[PDB]
């Protein structure tokens, strides 16, 4: 019973969550997993920040209210080439990753790693971070209030 979760740099507190090396999460799932980092849903207002401190991704993730993609370079594989906060407008599907802010984290760029989960709660699931450097932490424990993401 695991669950990884690979975790991005904080930009103005915003980063990104991949579960299990793929898009894997429910809009419900990740208000919880976003929880349990004592974190929520970015807005698009808070994301447009982080973008403009050096944020980029090539995945889609959750944020309060749209599925998105924020790219600073042009590439042609990363939100058909676009720049600024992507958003996803047509898609059959539901399942994405996330992002989350942590309003204490730093103002700019914070490229640490992160060693802790610090809201989740009493569980069976070993449950990783999983940094860009490699740098794992593990904890047993649950983030998912909703049975139908379990
Ligand atoms: N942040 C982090 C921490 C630990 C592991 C990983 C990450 C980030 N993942 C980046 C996934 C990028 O895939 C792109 C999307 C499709 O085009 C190829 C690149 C790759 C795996």
């Amino acid at each position: 019973n695991q669950i990884d979760l690979n975790v991005t740099c904080r930009y103005a507190g915003v980063f990104h969550v991949e579960k299990n090396g793929r898009y894997s999460i429910s809009r419900t799932e990740a208000a919880d997993l976003c929880q349990a980092f004592n974190s929520t849903l970015p807005t698009m207002d808070q994301m447009k920040l982080a973008l403009s401190k050096g944020f980029e991704t090539c995945r889609y993730g959750f944020i309060e209210g749209n599925v998105v993609i924020p790219r600073i370079h042009p590439n042609a594989i990363c939100a058909a080439n676009h720049t600024g906060v992507y958003i996803l407008v047509t898609s059959n599907t539901s399942h994405y990753d996330t992002y989350c802010f942590n309003a204490s984290a730093p103002p700019e760029e914070d490229c640490t790693s992160v060693t802790d989960l610090p809201n989740s709660f009493d569980g069976p699931v070993t449950i990783t971070i999983v940094n860009r450097d490699g740098t794992r932490y593990s904890k047993k424990g649950e983030y998912r209030t909703h049975q139908e993401d379990i």
